[PDB]
């Protein structure tokens, strides 16, 4: 036995291109269920962060904790330690995490994608975050952020979110605390940000800052999709990963 994070391994396991997926606040690797369908030609590794999905333990309270956990996995897991061309794909809080991992300068991490993410989340809705600080999760606002559950894919994937609300609360507080912006200039590898213009949660402006600050960077703005862009337009998001890796 070992203390490695739980992961799922799918796709073309012999591909020279390894994609390591890192999920976001209050969810788990299940959130990538649609996106993984369009990336089958790659060696896909989907991680559960500590305390999420099948990875046991207390959820770290800071993005720095998650960054250290993910770096430990990359360096030490049998599934990544020998892989020479890793692209990190981080969604939501995972976007900040993969930017933080890029700053660790791991020899085998070659590119990063921040999907509906950011390096700082300073404009999170004040009333929503006040509730979070009072240990209350506004499901109406969460649904608004993902664009509702009328799309059957959205209904399905919304149900994959963690059932204990303490996890979402922990993760949103971690997001309100993180600020990697003034370190983005130190990232040596290519970074691509992908986001929907109609975001209420991970605003397009957060992705514009990533593009501005990282020297070798790309930005794709979809007109619509809100925070469930990776579910309702998984095919389009996958195309915008393929054109970058
Ligand atoms: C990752 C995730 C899932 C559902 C709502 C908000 C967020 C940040």
């Amino acid at each position: 036995s070992n203390a490695m994070l739980h992961y799922v391994h799918v796709g073309n396991k012999k591909s020279p291109n390894t994609l390591l997926f890192v999920h976001g606040s209050g969810c788990n690797l299940k959130i990538f269920g649609e996106l993984e369908k369009y990336l089958e030609d790659y060696n896909c590794i989907l991680l559960d962060l500590k305390g999420h999905g099948e990875s046991k333990g207390q959820c770290p309270s800071t993005v720095y904790g998650y960054i250290d956990n993910v770096a430990n996995f990359i360096t030490n897991s049998e599934v990544t330690k020998h892989q020479k061309n890793i692209t990190l794909i981080g969604y939501s809080m995972g976007g900040a995490i993969v930017l933080g991992v890029a700053l660790k300068k791991l020899p085998n991490v070659r590119k990063v994608v921040s999907l509906s993410g950011g390096a700082r989340f300073d404009k999170l809705d004040k009333d929503f975050m006040e509730k979070i600080y009072h240990n209350q999760l506004d499901n109406n606002y969460l649904l608004e952020c993902i664009g509702g559950i009328d799309n059957p894919l959205s209904e399905k994937y919304f149900e994959t979110l963690e059932k204990d609300p303490d996890i979402m609360i922990n993760d949103l507080i971690a997001c309100k605390l993180i600020d990697l912006v003034d370190n983005l200039k130190n990232i040596d590898i290519p970074v691509k940000a992908i986001v929907a213009k109609d975001e209420l949660l991970t605003l397009v402006e957060y992705s514009e800052i990533i593009k501005k600050e990282v020297e070798n960077s790309e930005l794709k703005i979809f007109e619509t999709g809100k925070h469930f862009l990776l579910v309702v337009n998984a095919k389009g998001v996958a195309e915008e990963i393929k054109n970058f890796i």
